[PDB]
């Protein structure tokens, strides 16, 4: 009867906070036995255990690591590779054994890699988009045509087998939902690349926002315990003419920060690096209303840069009327480096 058991993780910036991170970290903190998600290909999240172990996933949860993992569910919002989850879960094999369920929404869509990809040519150099694909499999599933049999999970699991195991029903997505103990819900992109905040159209294709990743995963909102925000001390957006940003913050260099160039790792585009943003803090906090924020990349600032960003954060949560505590903070990319706040200030 009891119901609020979905951590949902959701990032506070524009993307590339390390969701990624937290997702592994708290999955083998919490154990969940459900760790589910709706990514689109223009998101990969990398996950680095504490003897490691890494996992750049585009298809599948990072809590995949949760040592209780009993389900792993790919929502309805999912655009995927079938190639991709091949790879994934054959490199994961051993924790996805035979007592884990792996449940790709009936109409979670499948990528045709050449002509979505082929459709995002323009738009990757225009809003500076990953080029994933990620909308144009979005939009032919929309056009809801009932002669195309290749876009939903249902339909291709039809001619391809690969994912016939996999795919399950509405029933069996609701079921399986009550059925989990514990919950990790992982979002993706980022709060300012939701198509409806301001930077319109350097934006993504949906809104990445707590509402919407729980409606992309078929999440009923009674089900919600808690948000984790994420956030970095240097908020980030991809390379080329990827968007604007808020009116406090400042485009600065990799050279500045005297950091290593962060860039995309296929495509090897430079991101672009800007100071943290008060504004986007507090519009973030309006909306997406984290319980608990995870602040990463506090490497990349002195001890007093990253706790003023603490209080920045905690008080930008109370200014709109958010309880956020930023109760993990980031030091480097694997678990090791996550630290608990009360720890380290
Ligand atoms: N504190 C830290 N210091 C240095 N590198 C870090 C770090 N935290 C994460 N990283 C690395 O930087 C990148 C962070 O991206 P990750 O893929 O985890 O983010 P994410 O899950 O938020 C991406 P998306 O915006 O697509 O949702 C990865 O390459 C990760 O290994
Ligand atoms: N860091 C990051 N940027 C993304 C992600 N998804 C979308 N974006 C950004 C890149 C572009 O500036 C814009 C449009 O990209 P796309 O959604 O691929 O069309 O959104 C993501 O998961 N991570
Ligand atoms: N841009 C994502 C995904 C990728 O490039 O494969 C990353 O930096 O990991």
């Amino acid at each position: 009867s009891h119901m609020e058991n979905v951590d949902l993780v959701i990032d506070l910036q524009f993307g590339s906070t390390g969701k990624g991170l937290i997702a592994g970290y708290l999955a083998e903190k919490n154990g969940y036995d459900t760790v589910i998600n709706a990514n689109m290909p223009n998101a990969g999240h990398t996950y680095i255990n504490a003897e490691g172990r890494k996992w750049m996933h585009k298809v599948l949860p990072n809590g995949i690591v949760s040592p209780n993992l009993k389900r792993v569910m790919l929502g309805a919002g999912s655009v995927f590779s079938i190639n991709r989850l091949m790879e994934e879960i054959e490199m994961s094999k051993d924790l996805l054994h035979d007592k884990v369920a792996i449940l790709i929404h009936p109409m979670a869509t499948v990528l045709d890699e050449e002509a979505h990809k082929k459709a995002e040519v323009g738009i990757a150099t225009s809003i500076g988009s990953t080029g994933q694909g990620s909308m144009a499999a979005m939009v032919e599933k929309l056009q809801r045509d009932p002669t195309n049999n290749t876009i939903v999970a249902r339909d291709v699991a039809q001619y391809d087998g690969r994912i016939a195991q996999y795919v399950c029903t509405v029933e069996e997505w609701d079921m399986a939902l009550m059925a989990s103990e514990r919950i990790l819900a992982e979002g993706a992109q980022g709060f300012s690349l939701s198509l409806n905040q301001e930077f319109y159209p350097y934006c993504t294709s949906r809104d990445c926002t707590p509402a919407r990743f729980l409606a992309d995963m078929g999440i009923p909102l009674p089900m919600l315990n808690k948000v984790i925000g994420t956030a970095r001390c240097h908020p980030i957006r991809v390379g080329g003419t990827s968007g604007g940003h808020y009116p406090d913050q400042e485009e600065l260099t990799w050279e500045q920060l005297g950091q290593v160039p962060e860039l995309t790792t296929v495509t090897k585009k430079v991101r672009r690096v800007f100071s943290f943003s008060f504004i986007q803090m507090q519009k973030a906090m309006w909306t997406c209303q984290p319980d608990e924020v995870f602040l990463n990349f506090c490497n990349y600032l002195s001890p007093m840069g990253w706790q003023d960003i603490v209080h920045q954060i905690e008080v930008a949560a109370q200014s709109r009327y958010c309880d956020a505590e930023v109760k993990y903070l980031g030091f480097g990319p694997t678990f090791n480096d996550v630290e608990l706040r009360e720890d380290v200030m």
